[PDB]
């Protein structure tokens, strides 16, 4: 199933809900502890984790440092050591079965520094930071080596793109993408980075661009359906899913899906209520 967990819609939010693209059903699970929207989430060891984030609510606000840690077969969440900073629209991505903390904000803070989780010893530990500061970040990774994308460093919006070498501890300068984008969906499909949607200072994007290791390029592909940023996105069986967001007007219910075979974007279903700044993995379905 395709789980989306937090995200905002004037509040931070505590759902945990999971998409069978199948089924079409949508499966309410437990509440996050605590509402957070600018999260990210990954799944390590078959268990959901949900990373960072913020607590807007109607009492305070409040940037997250905390790690999450959700099992379908309990249908539990539990708390798991929080990162050295709190991590606002922070990217997050998996090498090796540890979890990596990319950028975000806290407060006044745009950070470039970068944090790695080892699950089996519950202790995150610093490791080089990136050469830009990035909130909003996208991250993916592609042979075990880990990519940030775009962003806002708090004054201007990137197109830029840099990779980490997590054996060397080095952040190396990539070929920026065509587009600026802030709050994009940043995924590894087949074997390339896509970044789709987004937003540049002016438009929230639907304009979809994916990069090949090999040409170190850059390539325009099938647009969204939807302009959106802060949209969430997953791979599930071949194929992209991007999840709500905010098009300037409105936040999405909608969610799209990429099928690379034929470069085109369809609608499959909605969310239970439109939100952006999800958390969004992959993982087996909770037990009955």
């Amino acid at each position: 199933l395709i789980y989306t967990a937090g995200g905002y819609f004037r509040q931070s939010l505590s759902y945990l809900e999971a998409y069978n693209p199948s089924d079409g059903t949508w499966l309410r699970l437990a509440d996050l502890q605590v509402p957070r929207s600018g999260l990210a989430g990954c799944v390590v060891g078959g268990l959901l984790y949900a990373v960072g984030g913020r607590n807007n609510s109607p009492d305070g606000n409040t940037d997250s440092s905390a790690l999450d840690c959700y099992n379908p077969m309990t249908n539990q969440w539990s708390p798991c050591a929080p990162m050295s900073v709190p991590r606002n629209r922070i990217g997050v991505g998996v090498i090796d079965g540890h979890i990596y903390a990319v950028g975000g904000s806290h407060g006044c803070i745009h950070h470039n520094s970068v944090e790695r989780y080892e699950p089996e010893r519950d202790e995150w530990h610093l490791v080089a930071p990136m050469l830009t500061r990035r909130i909003g970040v996208g991250v993916a990774v592609l042979n075990r080596l880990l990519y940030a994308v775009g962003g806002f460093d708090g004054t201007n919006r990137l197109n830029s793109a840099e990779c980490y070498y997590p054996e060397r501890n080095e952040w190396r300068m990539i070929t920026a993408m065509n587009t600026i984008r802030s709050g994009a969906g940043v995924c590894v499909l087949h074997n390339c980075i896509y970044a789709a949607g987004g937003y540049d200072g002016q438009d929230q994007l639907n304009s979809v661009e994916r990069y090949d290791v090999a040409t170190a390029t850059w390539t325009f592909v099938a647009p969204m359906k939807h302009r959106r940023s802060a949209l969430g996105i997953t791979v599930h069986q071949g194929r992209i899913y991007v999840l709500g967001g905010y098009d300037g007007h409105t936040f999405l219910d909608s969610v799209e899906c990429y099928d690379p075979d034929t470069d085109t974007w369809s609608e499959v279903t909605r969310m239970t209520s439109g939100r952006s700044g999800v958390g969004v993995a992959v993982t087996m379905e909770p037990s009955r």
